[PDB]
């Protein structure tokens, strides 16, 4: 019933930015917006996956 913050992860596999970061949001759609803005701010231009089982986004190339 309570809509908790949940931890979402971002695995970075860009040309110039690699590793992992995280955010908190109530849902995946919001986390995606946060992570895409972060990636774009850092010049990342890649392909994205989302894994619902692990709450993890990945951006590659």
């Amino acid at each position: 019933h309570h809509h908790a913050m949940d931890t979402y992860k971002l695995i970075l596999n860009g040309k110039t930015l690699k590793g992992e970061t995280t955010t908190e949001a109530v849902d995946a759609a919001t986390a995606e917006k946060v992570f895409k803005q972060y990636a774009n701010d850092n010049g990342v231009d890649g392909e994205w996956t989302y894994d619902d089982a692990t709450k993890t986004f990945t951006v590659t190339e």
